[PDB]
């Protein structure tokens, strides 16, 4: 009884178009049609999980082809329905985009941000959010550097204080010890920045390294204790 959201003749006859042509290289309208009508479904704050669902369930029907070729079209930003829908927290779209099975979760937009590095600041209500960002994390390499500065998603979970994505990220299996183009890492912006509690949990990691020097010869300790952060620099003292 429920009444399924339809694509247009003009969205499937696209559809078609682009089946046909897929394999097919040297073979813009159409596709212009196809992006723009696929991110006003899925990728506006006001999108419907519904919606989406049974347009992605409508292009797998035309051929998995379309579907995947769909659903990981980018902007002119370079973003992909994924990103605006972690962007945007909406959870729920990112979890139909999941479980369609054929997004590229490791691509990066035009800034050099993936959506899992998105995700490690997205606004976070729910456990079924977070169970969400964890399935994201599972789904995607979570070492990911961005290409402006190399931060992995860690390392901006860390400077924007977000310990829950920290603790996500953490349990998903993400390297504590990657240095970003500084040579910096996560455990030394911690340091930086005053985060008790997020030392702490960068140190309880196995495999921590706090020897690690950027490229200027800085540790985590000589961080703190030039930032005058001492609580910190103790913290770092009974690990080191």
């Amino acid at each position: 009884f429920r009444e399924r959201y339809e694509l247009s003749e003009k969205m499937l006859s696209a559809c078609n178009l682009l089946k046909y042509n897929i394999k097919d290289p040297k073979a813009r309208i159409c596709l212009n049609t196809l992006q723009h009508d696929w991110f006003r479904v899925s990728s506006q704050k006001s999108a419907v999980p519904a919606m989406v669902g049974d347009y992605i369930a409508a292009f797998e029907a035309v051929s998995p082809d379309v579907l995947r070729y769909i659903i990981n079209m980018a902007d002119g930003n370079g973003n992909t329905a994924l990103h605006y829908s972690v962007s945007h927290s909406n959870f729920q779209i990112v979890k139909l985009l999941l479980d369609a099975d054929v997004c590229n979760v490791d691509h990066q937009n035009k800034a050099g941000y993936t959506p899992i590095m998105l995700a490690a600041l997205a606004a976070v209500e729910a456990e079924k959010d977070m169970q969400v960002v964890e399935e994201l994390f599972s789904c995607g390499d979570v070492n990911a550097k961005a290409s402006q500065a190399g931060q992995t998603a860690l390392m901006l979970a860390v400077s924007h204080g977000r310990i829950d994505m920290v603790k996500g990220l953490l349990a998903c299996g993400a390297d504590v010890n990657i240095q970003d183009d500084e040579g910096s890492t996560a455990l030394m912006c911690a340091s930086e920045h005053g985060h008790v509690e997020i030392v702490k949990l960068l140190l309880a990691q196995p495999g921590c390294n706090g020897h690690l020097e950027d490229n200027d010869g800085s540790t985590a300790l000589s961080i703190a204790l030039e930032a005058g952060h001492k609580d910190i620099a103790v913290l770092l003292y009974a690990h080191l």
